[PDB]
């Protein structure tokens, strides 16, 4: 089984340390056969990133012709390129994908996995929700459940921001160290307006839900500079009807305690109710929400 | 695909019914061949038990010759009899097993699974702990992951009592609210002596954990008639070194917020740590454990 790695940042490095420290027994004949950057084409599974040749990822996926493609690349919420064309490219040629970029999902999420399910291609998305914290993976082991509405905190850097302004931090500084960190998306404005959550929600929406909504759709907002009195939380919310992110005063609600960078997601279905809390951002985490996808791969369960 | 129903007191009729109400598209193929309880043995499908003929379990299994049996018979600590030698039995006959009884995991894990693996048949036992909210079947969606600890509230039955008594409701009524509401062991002693919280943190330090252990040797207590100044909560704990249950004050906590017949539990991995809440007891929440192991036996996910 031969990975196409398309993206080397943070979390392309640390799924690549974790694939090899977790390689038995399951994932033995699984390897990178390439790693793609903006630098170019990597034709070997090395540590440390060295251009074999320049080309984009279409070269690259043409040159390793690949099992899977791990997509960890950054997002592009104005047409979801070059990964919306790889993914088509891709499912066309019988290629599974396993992404932690949200945003071909988050645009055309019903296309993409309609075209998969006619070609029998298996996509893994868990690390785009939550990053390691099961939310698509959860609803996996969620058989029949039909979800009636979900409600939580999906943003993992602006929820740490908040979390440190309250200990006499800055925005300027807490931001710096949500980057320091690896949190942020490579254009922290993503996290800053609620284009990150805003994504996470719509994906949620068209996987739990089965509502099909695009991000272009959805009506959402950020956090501020600006408190003391309250505890504000970005909260994303949909139902068969609405899908929204907003910030809100929340009362000390199950969402009050999730603090720095946790995350916590609230599913209603008609069974029951249930939350899950955990690191919702976190370079290691993230790689694990993608191994995770990969062990379920390996073992014909995604 | 033939199952035997083991039982068919509350859980036992909620599956039956969730099955039905769940059947398309992926459980069209899946015939429950047979019921049995204590007043003997139903060769159909019917919704009301009329016995066919006497006989125990044994006798319905040879009869019926399933490909799986649904155990939701009551819990027996003593010696874990008859689901222990059945499950054993079944085994080494190649049919696969289903289980909401605790009783013969929480005696012989280490011993069943291993018999088990050795056969290439699979067991579901997610109606084991915290009923339909994902705990045995969330671990199964955390591939790789090494559980350094964990801890939380496990038994519905008296974390309901609780609840309740501090609403102006007496024990004796509490429980009887509980009986009513199908909460409760068959015995009701195995939820307030802590029993039951027992065999289950006992399930989930073999599955999760690894530690090889018995419900035996298992240190535990339940709670007592009766409080009014602290928060008490029933505490289930497991790490590497130790495993047991008892009552303590919870400070204003992960945990505090946790009421009513929720249960909780607390995650801690390599990775990261994470907590599900959801419903701990409820006949329709731990039949739908059950349904939830057999469509992922279907997909091949067990
Ligand atoms: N960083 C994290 O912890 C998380 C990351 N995410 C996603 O994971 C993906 C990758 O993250 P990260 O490692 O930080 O990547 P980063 O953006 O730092 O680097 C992207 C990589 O892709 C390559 N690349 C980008 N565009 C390319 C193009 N057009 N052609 C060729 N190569 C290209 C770059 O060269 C680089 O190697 C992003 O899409 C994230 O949105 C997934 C889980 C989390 S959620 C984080 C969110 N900000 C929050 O606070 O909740
Ligand atoms: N009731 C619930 O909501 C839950 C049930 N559990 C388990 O599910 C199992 C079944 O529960 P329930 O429907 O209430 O069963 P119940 O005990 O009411 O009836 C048992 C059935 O098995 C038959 N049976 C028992 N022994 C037999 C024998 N030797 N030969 C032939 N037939 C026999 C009986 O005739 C009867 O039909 C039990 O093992 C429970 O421990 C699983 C999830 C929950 S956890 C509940 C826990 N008390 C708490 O508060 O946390």
């Amino acid at each position: 089984m031969k990975l196409l790695l398309f993206g080397y940042g943070n979390v392309g490095k640390a799924f690549r340390k974790l694939l090899h420290e977790k390689r038995s027994p399951e994932l033995n004949d699984v390897i990178i056969g390439g790693i793609v950057t903006r630098r170019g084409i990597m034709l070997q599974d090395k540590e440390d990133f060295t251009p074999d040749l320049e080309g984009d990822v279409f070269k690259a996926f043409e040159k390793i012709k690949p099992d899977i493609i791990v997509d960890v690349s950054s997002a592009n919420y104005n047409n979801g390129e070059p990964s919306l064309s790889l993914y088509k490219e891709a499912i066309k040629d019988g290629v599974n994908i396993i992404t932690t970029n949200k945003a071909p999902l988050a645009l055309a999420f019903n296309e993409i996995f309609s075209l998969a399910r006619s070609k029998g291609v298996k996509i893994g998305f868990q690390g785009t929700v939550m990053s390691g914290t099961p939310s698509i993976n959860l609803y996996r082991v969620l058989p029949g459940s039909r979800v009636i509405k979900i409600r939580g905190i999906l943003n993992g850097t602006t929820n740490f921001i908040l979390t440190l302004m309250n200990k006499g931090v800055s925005f300027e500084e807490a931001l710096k160290e949500a980057q320091r960190r690896g949190y942020a998306e490579e254009d922290p404005t993503l996290d800053i307006n609620g284009f990150d959550a805003a994504a996470k929600i719509t994906i949620l929406a068209n996987f739990m839900i089965g509502n099909s909504v695009t991000i272009k759709d959805v009506k959402f907002e950020g956090i501020n500079r600006d408190p003391k009195n309250e505890k504000i939380k970005l909260i994303a919310y949909a139902d068969e009807k609405e899908v929204w992110v907003k910030p809100l005063p929340i009362s000390q609600d199950p969402l009050y305690n999730v603090d720095g960078v946790e995350n916590a997601l609230e599913i209603t279905t008609d069974i029951q109710s249930i939350l899950i809390r955990g690191p919702g951002a976190g370079p290691v985490n993230a790689a694990y929400g993608a191994l995770s996808d990969l062990i379920l791969l390996k073992r014909d369960c995604l």
